[PDB]
């Protein structure tokens, strides 16, 4: 019964962080179900492939026309205040494009937030297959 609704970019934060206008109120969203090296890590700083995993999902959202967000099933919000969900960039997942390319892993997944984790899985093997980027 997952359903996508719109939304406006504000800024990109992070790999797997961005802001968005939603029902008309600014707030900061966590990318559902990966984990990206990041820019911002509380401890570690700039981890590696940090810069390229933060510039690739900011290209994708900066360059779409459309976008979209899709909640799951689950809790929709974490403890930080971020809103939990699938982002699409013109019909393209950003969760899954990320992890296709080798920019991220797939989490530690918490039932019921696990909609699309076999795809995520699948397109995850795939990019260990190709040993892309953090598999290279």
């Amino acid at each position: 019964k997952l359903h996508k609704e719109p939304a406006t970019l504000i800024k990109a934060i992070d790999g797997d962080t961005v802001k968005l206008m939603y029902k008309g109120q600014p707030m900061t969203f966590r990318l559902l179900l990966v984990d990206t090296p990041e820019t911002k890590h509380p401890k570690k700083g700039v981890e590696k492939y940090g810069p390229e995993a933060s510039a690739f999902t900011k290209k994708m959202v900066e360059n779409a026309k459309k976008i979209e967000v899709e909640f799951d099933k689950g809790q929709r919000s974490d403890k930080y205040g971020r809103g939990l969900a699938y982002i699409y960039a013109d019909g393209k997942m950003v969760n899954e494009a990320l992890v296709r390319q080798g920019l991220a892993k797939v989490a530690y997944v918490y039932k019921p937030n696990n909609t699309h984790e076999q795809h995520l899985r699948k397109s995850e093997a795939q990019a260990k297959k190709e040993k892309l980027n953090i598999w290279s």
